[PDB]
């Protein structure tokens, strides 16, 4: 396993392959993530810093955008609000190893240089790429705004104004990505995580959609999550419980269960989890229970981090 | 006549007279308008000048915008070219008589606290309303641009920057105006002055339809457009020969025409003009020698100095 193979372990889509193969060739590259300050921290943030670290691990010099501005024209707040939640943001991805290069987009974002660049790109960019750009990240509203339109070109000019060699995202971001490769000289590297099924099972998981399991729960309320959680046998499609098996846990993995139900389970990989689910031959019940096992396991040393602040 | 009423002559609306009541009775007030930097300089920018005039001469200090930054948002190409387009709109300017304090957009309109109420206001706009707002502004294009979104809300920001007690514009201008009336603490009076038809009769008179008289157009060049126009006998409506007679000629006036045609006619006021011509007493032919040779003297001095220039 590679350092490129390592980087697309658990991605949904690098664009592109080969662009990314050059890049590794360089000693100094640049990879940057930026998120809308958030109230809670959840698994998507977690396997998004997961893939920060796989590129620091990679030789990649990490920048981490606490997207104070944006979030604040995607009509989250306050700005100074926004700031604060973005503090609390950077100290639960610190708790979460990653140590890197935390910054707020209203240090730079609103220089002479930058909003003239962001002016150039609003002439460059239909209305309607734009707003389809942002489709799976805009607040939900009737009477849609203009701030709306201004949130992608300020996320393009970011990559242009960092010359970053990599962005990376979820797929709800691949649009606005794509845009920046049209529209800038310099073309990044875009690597697109996979978008997690909330709880419910009905959509994805988001923090204003209270279907998350948050980095810092406490044990009994992610058993609680879980054992509530759409998860029908057979089905590993939308299933969230399967997905975070595939993403968060460590394998080989044993699943306990009672004698009379089989005894414990050893699987040595994801792969082969899916098979024995998807014949029927794990029950629900027992991957739920395993599942938040390992998962409580997995975010301890996140939480104790977070709760030593308290003590 | 009180300044007031000077102030409203020949105007299409004013929002409102009430307001701009308690506005006269200020010692120090401001009024301003905006201006596209435009390659030939026409009647409509004369109507609006002639108006800032009489706001100046009712005790306003003027402001006049070379708009260079809306501009370049509005697809009038580079910022450098715009700003030179600008300069020479100033000399014209001063040469209708105008002193005034003469700015740049981009002088102001890219600091960080400029960009930072523009991106305010473009969370209370909805880009409906926006675009709506720029129906006769915008550069026509089959896929509209981020940048048309933008310009609105840099216009309404300016009178916020500013301060401005009365915003001038043609009555293209009006929804942008009453959006700046509903979203800033501080309420502008806005006087809109009506849009000139254009010699074809067919739309508005701009520097972009080839349908204009150009303030420093040569004598000759001034009869043949004359000579050309729509100008349908008995109609007053859309009849841009009888919207220069009413907007630009002093009474009481002289037709001069053949003994074989009636002979010299005196016509004391553009509503005697107005009902001797919807009566077809007076042929299209005589009014337009008529309104040829009085604006040819009306813009004289503006040729002449601009001329100087060369010589
Ligand atoms: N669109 C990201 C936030 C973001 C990512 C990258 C960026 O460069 C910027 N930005 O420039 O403000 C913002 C989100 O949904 O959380
Ligand atoms: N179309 C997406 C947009 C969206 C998704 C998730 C979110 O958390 C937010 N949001 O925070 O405004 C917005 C939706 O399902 O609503
Ligand atoms: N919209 C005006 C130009 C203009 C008027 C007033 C203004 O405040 C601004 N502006 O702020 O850039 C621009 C035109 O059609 O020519
Ligand atoms: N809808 C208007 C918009 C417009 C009018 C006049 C103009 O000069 C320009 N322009 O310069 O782009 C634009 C039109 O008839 O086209
Ligand atoms: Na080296
Ligand atoms: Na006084």
């Amino acid at each position: 396993m590679d350092e490129f193979e390592m980087i697309k372990r658990n991605t949904s889509e690098i664009i592109s392959e080969e662009e990314l193969r050059e890049v590794l060739k360089k000693d100094e590259k640049s990879a940057h993530i930026g998120f809308e300050p958030s109230g809670k921290i959840h698994l998507g943030h977690y396997l998004q810093i997961k893939k920060m670290i796989d590129l620091q691990n990679a030789g990649f010099d990490i920048i981490i955008l606490l997207a104070d501005l944006t979030a604040y024209l995607n009509q989250k707040g306050e700005l100074d609000e926004i700031r604060k939640i973005g503090d609390y943001n950077k100290k639960v991805f610190e708790a979460m190893g990653l140590k890197a290069k935390y910054v707020y987009g209203s240090e730079f974002q609103l220089d002479k240089d930058y909003t003239l660049n962001v002016y150039r790109l609003a002439l460059k960019t239909t209305l309607k790429r734009a707003r389809r750009s942002m489709e799976l990240i805009a607040r939900e509203d009737e009477n849609p705004k203009v701030a709306e339109v201004i949130y992608p070109i300020m996320q393009v000019n970011h990559a242009h104004y960092r010359g970053v060699d990599v962005a990376v995202g979820g797929m709800e971001q691949r649009k606005i990505h794509m845009l920046a490769r049209e529209l800038l000289p310099k073309k990044v590297v875009c690597i697109h995580n996979p978008v997690l099924t909330g709880l419910d099972g009905e959509g994805k998981m988001s923090s204003s959609k209270g279907n998350f399991i948050a980095v810092d729960d406490s044990p009994e309320e992610i058993r609680a999550k879980i054992k509530k959680a759409y998860c029908p046998a057979g089905v590993v499609e939308g299933n969230p419980i399967m997905e975070i098996a595939k993403y968060f846990l460590e394998y080989p993995l044993t699943i306990k269960r009672p004698e009379k139900f089989g005894g414990d389970l050893t699987v040595n990989s994801y792969e082969e989890l899916e098979s024995l689910f998807k014949n029927k031959e794990l029950h629900p019940m027992d991957l739920k229970n395993a599942v938040a096992e390992e998962l409580i396991k997995i975010l301890e040393p996140i939480r104790k981090r977070l709760l030593e602040h308290h003590h």
